[PDB]
């Protein structure tokens, strides 16, 4: 007999859900920088109130290269001016100094002054941070040089690597829990996510991008970052683990008959995890299985 206080269950076909956790590195995305590199060749000035590590918006000031070629060519034109000139053959003239690398902004500049154009202040594009920053004092400057380059924010990139097989089994960004030892946050959005098929023959890992929402300001590179992953397996009969029982080579349990009249079922697991236990025989989908609730023999 069974007196009431039951509880129940049902069968049901699912997949298993396994959760797994690993390590990863918050790091700045490649794309998002800005290199502020020189047209033309020359030297440098004032060079500013910087210093490699700070913060920086449209690049206001950054420093200034005051320029030899470029003063001739406008001397040459100036005179041309001056005197008479095929009004084309000024063009033609302006256009040699766009060419070279004057900023058009700066030529135009030029001819509403008849000024020789000479020195020029250049502002960093991008609101940034500063990745590499450090020349200064009225160098040479070449061909297109690195004045250097800027760093940006709006994204960030946490690192995980996986194995191959699991990688493979990867699919959608649902199945993805991110979480951070320093600053957790309300949360973080994962923007993107992808798989770099270089395998880390160190191990046997793929390379998982994962790109963060940095929206707000709470990261940089080299924080610690731990994703916990969420994967599935081919679908099984699932029953509500707390129901099922063994304690030896006995091994589980109870079948209800819509009738509320009970029965031993002997099934055969499979694997248990996170809640619920996949029998590999043993049970019929949509059978009814109790879980929770006592009775006397
Ligand atoms: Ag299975």
């Amino acid at each position: 007999t069974q007196n009431l206080g039951v509880k129940t269950a049902t069968v049901t076909r699912g997949p298993l859900t396994f959760a797994q956790s690993f390590p990863a590195n918050v790091s700045y995305n490649e794309y998002q920088y800005a290199i502020v590199q020189a047209r033309a060749a020359g030297f440098i000035d004032k060079v500013y109130p910087l210093t490699v590590g700070d913060k920086v918006q449209k690049g206001t000031p950054l420093l200034d290269l005051t320029i030899p070629d470029w003063v001739e060519a406008q001397s040459e034109y100036l005179l041309l001016r001056e005197t008479g000139g095929t009004a084309t053959q000024t063009e033609g003239i302006l256009e040699r100094l766009r060419l070279a690398g004057m900023p058009e902004a700066d030529i135009r500049r030029l001819i509403a002054t008849q000024k020789i154009q000479t020195r020029f202040t250049l502002k960093a594009p991008i609101d940034g941070v500063i990745t590499a920053f450090d020349l200064r004092a009225g160098m040479n400057i070449a061909k297109d040089n690195v004045v250097a380059k800027i760093q940006g924010m709006d994204p960030v990139w946490v690192t995980a690597a996986i194995p191959e097989s699991i990688a493979w089994l990867v699919k959608d960004a649902s199945q993805f829990t991110l979480t951070v030892p320093a600053r957790p946050d309300k949360t973080l959005t994962i923007r993107k996510w992808t798989l770099l098929p270089g395998v880390d023959a160190a191990t046997r890992t793929l390379q998982l991008r994962l790109e963060v929402d940095n929206a707000d300001e709470a990261l940089k590179p080299g924080m610690n970052a731990w994703l916990q992953l969420n994967t599935a397996s081919e679908p099984m009969l699932l029953i509500p683990s707390q129901a099922l029982i063994d304690t030896g080579s006995e091994q589980r349990v109870i079948t209800v008959d819509a009738d509320g009249r009970f029965v031993p079922k002997r099934v055969a697991v499979f694997q248990a995890s996170q809640g619920v236990t996949a029998l590999r025989s043993g049970l019929a989908e949509g059978e009814k299985v109790v879980s929770s609730g006592l009775f006397l023999i």
